[PDB]
């Protein structure tokens, strides 16, 4: 009867061992902790500043909101021990409350995401193209916070979807805070705003029931598809392996919009904004990624927190296309067109600065979930241009942001406020949490000499003057014909694919289109992909028995992209980026290890910053056969082969886990996924499982012992990610 | 066959796309029964427009239309071009005068509102209740007073840690609310799928609620205990074992919302004309039976198909297969309060239905799916609170607190105090008070006074004298002694007896299933003293429990935890096998579906014979194979698939029948193998007919077969019967010994 009395006091263990070390430690070494108790000398101004709203609890008194000590915190106030709940009871009140009314409503889009803390540093002045302060000197470092998220699920639903992801940056600017609001792909999917509300319900659940959730794999979505051919560009993108990234640290980052860069002297230049992952770019297979939905549907936010934690900081290049003004009408698209993308090869990506993310947030809620992002936030250097869809987001941003954040005050909302000072003659409103002296709330005014004053535009420190645009029309609700392609930039995109990325591509659209209940979408788009490419367009049409007509074996090819077939930057795997660092290899262990393997193998993987997972049949300790007490990490169902990037099996008492099913499925799911497995000695023995011969093949790693030879051999395979050449062999394999 | 798309050209950036359904009107489904995958879902006015009763004919007056409508603004204006913003030139900027753009992206800037704290992933559906006989003599409830009074209700199911877009087969308890709409007023049973709650008092609520959702730092887990604050409270607060016992066992998978019970967990009042109290405690009983997952298909199927409940119970709903539960009461006499071991006001004690039986009191039949699920599911809002006269509270401190709670949650979720006003929550029976304005006010008070007493209104709307029927709500007089105490009651202060009761009521393949239930989420705690503690918990409930969960993790038990005396029987019982799943046999194959894997010459006679027997007993069918379209029989039938062996997998079905024909064609298929591998690890029925035997090599199964594996020369009479046999048990839980060696 003590658990239900006040007070417990002391519940911690002797050894302190709830407590995690306030160092960097590997994935699943420590439990996780609040970003400033893990790693509390990380800091930057954007952390410093928030410092006057951190909320401690060590060595304090309980209390209501009000100050008021309690002292029991189990028991309700009532009329005898079994008596009816007093209406006075003030402390049950306000706990209850406040819980009651926790929850406020998601982001209509984007609703799911994973955010961190970092910094931005430019490379060197940009004073020449742009006026952003920002960018203006190689030793001028941004505190930003990045959200990283998928679209249409909702934040409760999984992370390894088949989705578009976002990548918001919120720079924290000395001059104002900038957003850098972006996808995971160069285009979106639809050309003006005013179709936004269409495509984001086409894609969404459906609304008599609400099913799919985290899926474009229905009916109103491939519908819609069917009948607006621009979108066909952005859903080639989502078909292939970049809609199922690896890792938020392994995938590209995109503004989308050609925006504006101006100068002091007042010159603009078109820019497209990049962001290039030092990671490399790095997708799962769908099989992996459907199934890794159920396994563990936090695996991205858990792998973005734990990557900080261990000290593996996600890395990314900002990178800019510079068009200049006089070239706007020099390709074969419209620059103002975001279904279109403007290839590396015919504007290279000019690499600008890194953005490194060194710390996590204390509180999802407080910091990630109350983040507000908006593209309409620029800083004098920066301007928007006529992109139909960039306009209507300029809109949207501010207006959801009311109701999500309840009111016109959500920037005194900690992280969403500028570092920079911020003066004006806005007043009152929900929540206001700033108190102003300012005799006058309006100017022109005398009565406080006219302060805060305006700022005339200048080289630094100006006031934001929008570019002097000749805008020259009748007011129309038309799209520009320029914009009327749809097939050229889907072409250019599939024919810069691998062909296996290829056969991915055909394995979406054809798994996705399966799940469509009417049959005539099905054609509708496989039509629509015999207008892209003709071996793409078959071999969707084969998976779902449908036969293309003579008119459609006949329909002419799109042209090229100002005479680009393809554009080897659009692949993920086509020019090699593979880096190590930060990945995960399964170690599955036995009763009786060989020592002298396990000592090599983690050896190998610390020297390239490689994390290990030692799994058995049980949680606990086994012994190796020199005496060495090795601790488990998770066990084979535990941590699926679904979550690591490699196998490997150490040689010692095989016999143990030999007949096992979970060990011998490890290693024909991480088979079937074509990842790089290693096998020592007597661990050969599971070439069996694989339909592997006694010869070997490419893709598994085999020794007597687990060495130099052995380990450099694994590296090399996780350096190439996945062993594309066993793609032939995974068919037959019941996985 | 070979539709081609109307738009190829900048017509698509244009008004005037006209007619773009296809000219065999396929885009539409049949407004008939039809079974799972048949045809395409629709809302239920248009898929059931026949099916009705007092509150579905009640929302016609806020049900819009659209078919032969011209598209307008909120303020219905005409608008000529959805398809482009008002721009200065037609490659300029956007103006600010364009106010069919700002009010299009407004309103779709202002879709979302809160979810629910809890329980915020839900499915719902519009249904019926009728009473078998008068309850008069216990209570005056009006619902309850006549066979012949049918009352409409509205169910919501749901989950309870997870988002709103979290997955349904996750390991939790589940919800169970219903709403009835009564001449007398809204009544609302707000249950869970256990006879239990975790916790004691309602001041604990947000305790316990903020141990289980995920972690403040990073927001994980989704839909999972399974982490080191839920075992963290649980090891510190014994009270929870009971409900924990719970969870962990197959109870916290369910196969279906139809395949679970259902329980108002709280004793309640029932009050009579005469003025009479006696104590209730409300049951759900399914028609369909209890059947449950198991933890591998469970998890895996939150990632195959995270929506497989809501789907579930929308398609049994279109296919006519209505999700059928029947009320139950279990009656105890004032005068009986005392005479168990458990304090019947302890919400973490179960009334054993050994000491007191379910009175079967009416049925509820689940027939017509909502048309959009936001207005009518999302909106919903349920109350305990919600009684009507004839029913009465007791002091269960957890109800207490639950009393207050829903009304205030609701004012923030749903936008003010007028939330009774969503056509969805309105009572069917006259409302009318003195209660005035409020966030979006719907109803225009016409009456002079706005208070009582009154005069200028002769005192309308005026109070009714408590009475038989259609009289005024009145407390039922319950003497009050005590002391202004912060104080749990001793009574409370017992934590392992129920749980006890529970273990040994279950069959000895779902005690397993229960030790590798705290085994697989003891694993998941990174802080290895927690575990460790938990396990010093199970020692107090039993010690083979205790030991087989400690074996697991590594663990070994202390001399002083293999001493620890268990706790005493309830009330002399040792075991009741109404709290067992399986225990007692209550399957029903209606509404189960089949995976039938095709090749590309099937047996025609083989086929025939399967469909005509499952059809016989109301067991849906899924024909798949390697792609979509069609394969030919080998009499020239026509056959259309369903789905592949990837689009839907063995998790998503009850059994697996391979027919014979070309089985060359599926024999070496990964998939094909792996689809039977899956069932038969999840213990489902497989059948295999000719040549299809040759798959029992992928399943490690001797030439003289197993008990689960149904096999002959034909798939016939015999061969269907003992198929069917296998279904009716759901599992094969004697297979459990051989699926360890299975890699799967
Ligand atoms: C280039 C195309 C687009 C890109 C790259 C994009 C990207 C994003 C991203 C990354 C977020 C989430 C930021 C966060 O982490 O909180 C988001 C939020 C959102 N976007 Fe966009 N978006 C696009 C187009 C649109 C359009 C056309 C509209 C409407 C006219 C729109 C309306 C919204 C809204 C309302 C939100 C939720 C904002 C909030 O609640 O704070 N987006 N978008
Ligand atoms: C016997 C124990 C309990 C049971 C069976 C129970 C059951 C449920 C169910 C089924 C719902 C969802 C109704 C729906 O589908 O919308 C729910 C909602 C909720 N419950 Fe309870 N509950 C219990 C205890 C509590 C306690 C102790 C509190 C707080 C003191 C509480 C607060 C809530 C809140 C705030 C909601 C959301 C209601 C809304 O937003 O409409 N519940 N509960």
């Amino acid at each position: 009867s003590s658990e239900a009395k006040p007070g417990m006091d002391s519940l911690a263990p002797e050894d302190g061992s709830h407590r995690p070390a306030a160092e960097p430690t590997p994935p699943g070494a420590q439990p996780t902790a609040p970003g400033s108790l893990k790693a509390p000398d990380t800091r930057n101004e954007k952390l410093n500043s928030l410092e006057d709203v951190r909320k401690g609890s060590e060595n304090y008194a309980l209390t209501t909101n009000q100050g008021v000590r309690i002292a029991d915190d189990q028991n309700s106030l009532r009329a005898g021990s079994r008596g009816p709940t007093l209406l006075e009871d003030f402390i049950l009140r306000e706990k209850i409350t406040h819980f009651d009314h926790e929850r406020i409503p998601e982001r209509i889009v984007h609703a799911r995401g994973s955010a961190a803390h970092g910094y931005f540093q430019p490379y060197k002045s940009l004073s020449d193209i742009t006026k952003a302060d920002f960018l203006s000197d190689p030793n001028k470092i941004t505190p930003v916070f990045v959200r990283f998220s998928t679209v249409q699920g909702g934040a409760g639903s999984a992370d390894t979807v088949r989705d578009i992801r976002g990548f918001a940056t919120k720079f924290y600017t000395e001059e104002g805070i900038f957003d850098l609001v972006g996808n995971n792909t160069p285009i979106f999917f639809i050309q003006d705003a005013h179709k936004f509300p269409d495509f984001v319900h086409a894609v969404k659940p459906e609304p008599h029931w609400a099913i799919p959730q985290g899926q474009s794999a229905h009916d109103t979505f491939w519908d819609y598809v069917s009948l607006q051919p621009e979108t066909l560009h952005n859903v080639m993108w989502a078909m292939s392996d970049r809609g199922i990234p690896r890792s938020y640290r392994t995938m590209e980052g995109f503004g989308i919009h050609t925006f504006r860069l101006i100068n002091a002297e007042g010159k603009a230049t078109f820019v497209r904004f990049h962001w290039k992952p030092l990671a490399g770019k790095a997708s799962l297979v769908w099989d992996e990624a459907q199934k890794l939905t159920g396994r563990d549907p936090d695996f991205h936010r858990r792998e973005l927190w734990e990557a900080i934690e261990a000290g593996d900081f996600p890395e990314y290049e900002l990178g800019f296309q510079l068009i200049p003004e006089e070239d706007e009408f020099k390709f074969d698209f419209d620059l103002l067109d975001p279904t279109k993308l403007i290839p590396e090869e015919l504007v290279p990506v000019q690499r600008v600065g890194k953005m490194v993310l060194n710390r996590n947030p204390d509180n999802f809620f407080a910091e990630n979930e109350q983040a507000a992002f908006h593209p309409g936030h620029i800083v004098p250097g920066l301007d928007f241009t006529n992109d139909p869809l960039l306009q209507g987001r300029l809109f949207s941003y501010t207006d959801t942001q009311i109701s999500r954040l309840g009111g016109p005050n959500f920037h005194e909302i900690p992280i969403n406020r500028p570092t920079c000072p911020y003066h004006n003659f806005q007043r009152d409103g929900m929540h206001r949490m700033g108190i102003d002296t300012n005799p006058a709330n309006y100017e022109p005014n005398s009565i406080n000499d006219n302060w805060p004053r305006e700022t005339p535009p200048g080289p630094k420190r100006g006031g934001f003057e929008s570019y002097q645009e000749r805008v020259e029309g009748n007011k129309v609700r038309e799209r520009s014909p320029s914009f009327g392609e749809y097939y050229s930039h889907p072409r250019l995109f599939w024919l810069s694919q691998t062909p296996f990325e290829q056969r991915h591509i055909v394995d979406g659209f054809s798994f996705e289109l399966s799940k469509v209940v009417r049959p005539y979408i099905r054609e509708r788009v496989v039509d629509q992909l015999a207008h892209i490419d003709l071996t793409l367009a078959q071999a969707v049409a084969k998976n779902l028995g449908i036969e293309l007509t003579d008119d459609q074996l006949n329909i002419t090819p799109p042209p090229d992209v100002n005479g680009l077939k393809k554009d080897p930057s659009l692949s993920l795997y086509a020019i090699p980026d593979g880096d190590v660092k930060g990945r995960v290899v399964a170690i599955l262990l036995n009763d009786e290890v060989r020592s002298a393997d396990l000592l090599a193998i983690l050896k190998a993987l610390k020297a390239k910053g490689v994390h290990a997972k030692l799994l058995y049949s049980r949680m606990g300790e086994v012994t190796a056969d020199d005496g060495t007490v090795l601790p488990i990490a998770a066990t084979f169902a535990g941590a699926p082969s679904l979550t690591v990037d490699a196998v490997i099996v150490p040689c010692g008492n095989i016999a143990d886990i030999a007949d096992n099913g979970d060990a011998n499925y490890y290693l024909m799911e991480a088979y079937k996924h074509l990842k790089p497995i290693a096998l020592a000695g007597d661990a050969r023995k599971f070439k069996a499982t694989i339909k592997i011969a006694d010869q070997g093949e490419e893709g598994i790693v085999e020794a007597d012992s687990a060495d130099g030879s052995f380990m450099d051999e694994l590296l090399t395979l996780m350096a190439a990610h996945r062993v594309w050449s066993r793609i032939p062999k995974i068919d037959k394999i019941p996985a």
